[PDB]
């Protein structure tokens, strides 16, 4: 038996999840074959014959409701306990869990060790209040100035705008019912403007001709800007520098915030021939062990990938090694966190949504 299986391809470094699953699943089931796949959530739909897949959970109510994902029975999951509430929660559609929650994403803010002015900053206005509007153009914004911020791509800006909206709101969403693009909300656009009006335009919608997601956080580390919101593994290319960096939630909005987090679920496909197996494979992919593995440094000169584990185990296991996990699981543990999830029809509303977005943001 050949399991076709594909790890999520947005993280510092995928061939350490891919060693990780691989070393995890021959412990337990040596003879049966894991040929890896490359299969991206943002781009495609689950291929017939990709077994086991993770995906970003803004597609989990799409892929479920097509009829593509394999429901998981309280049975078919493995230490539910250890999973973070939230994360097992937002994984749930027509009462089954679709996916076993392995990787968890937010911006967070960070800035430098001696900036205790910035470290009292909360939110986006209250940010702006300290680093004000960017003078400069230029690629990457000059030394200690302005914010650094990946803005580029249009699912990107569309969900900022969407998480925007939640807190705008107050109200935590689903969105099993997209919001219409017309008329656009205006606070969240002032909020996504104010951003783009610290990072300026050029910087905040810059693509490296390598596409490393992570540049920014190189910049930041060699000294450019004053303030950079980022994924927490921004923290991996930070290298030496991580320890170096403070970092913080920030929210959208000064009022009401329900920190929303993306979530990397592993889901199994319902046409898969191998549904134990598959379920199996799911949990081992999504196990303490195989994320903790993935996240560790695996050869000299690595650093720790920096992401957010779904599991509490893993933070144990890593803050004693690398205390950045402490603060981390601290982030992870609030009560009031919520899975980032968009309804059934994302793709069009995404589609609809470039047409109108960028123009709204100037």
């Amino acid at each position: 038996i050949t399991l076709k299986v594909a790890i999520y391809p947005y993280v510092p470094d995928p061939a350490r999840f891919q060693a990780a699953v691989l070393d995890q699943w021959q412990r337990q089931e040596p003879g049966v074959k894991l040929e890896f796949t490359d299969w991206d959530s943002y781009s495609a739909d689950p291929p017939d014959d990709l077994d086991v897949f993770v995906l970003d959970s803004i597609f989990l109510s799409h892929f479920v409701d097509a009829g593509y994902l394999l429901p998981f029975g309280s049975q078919d999951i493995d230490q539910a306990e250890d999973v973070l509430p939230f994360a097992l929660q937002g994984a749930k559609r027509n009462g089954e869990v679709y996916g076993l929650p392995q990787i968890l994403c937010t911006n967070l803010l960070f800035y430098r060790k001696g900036d205790l002015k910035i470290g009292q900053v909360d939110n986006i206005y209250e940010l702006y209040k300290k680093i004000g509007t960017s003078h400069s153009e230029q690629i990457p914004p000059p030394q200690n100035k302005g914010l650094l911020i990946n803005m580029a791509g249009g699912t990107t800006k569309a969900s900022m705008y969407l998480e925007a909206l939640i807190d705008v709101t107050g109200q935590y969403t689903e969105y099993d019912l997209l919001p219409p693009l017309d008329p656009l909300n205006d606070k969240v656009i002032r909020g996504l403007r104010l951003l783009i009006n610290m990072a300026g335009e050029k910087p905040s919608q810059y693509v490296p001709e390598d596409g490393d997601a992570y540049v920014r956080a190189s910049w930041f580390a060699q000294g450019s800007g004053r303030a950079f919101i980022g994924y927490s593994e921004s923290m991996m290319r930070m290298g030496d520098y991580a320890e170096q960096v403070r970092f913080k939630p920030i929210s959208s909005s000064a009022g009401q915030d329900i920190p929303l987090f993306y979530s990397d679920v592993v889901s199994v496909n319902s046409k898969t021939a191998h549904p134990e197996l598959a379920k199996k494979l799911a949990n081992v992919m999504a196990s303490a062990d195989t994320v903790e593995q993935a996240l560790r440094p695996q050869a000299d000169g690595q650093y720790p990938q920096y992401l957010l584990p779904a599991r509490h185990q893993v933070y144990e296991a890593l803050m004693q090694d690398y205390p950045i996990y402490s603060e981390l699981a601290q982030i992870v543990n609030k009560p009031s966190n919520r899975v980032f999830r968009l309804g059934p029809e994302v793709r069009t509303w995404l589609k609809d949504a470039k047409q109108v977005l960028p123009e709204a943001l100037g």
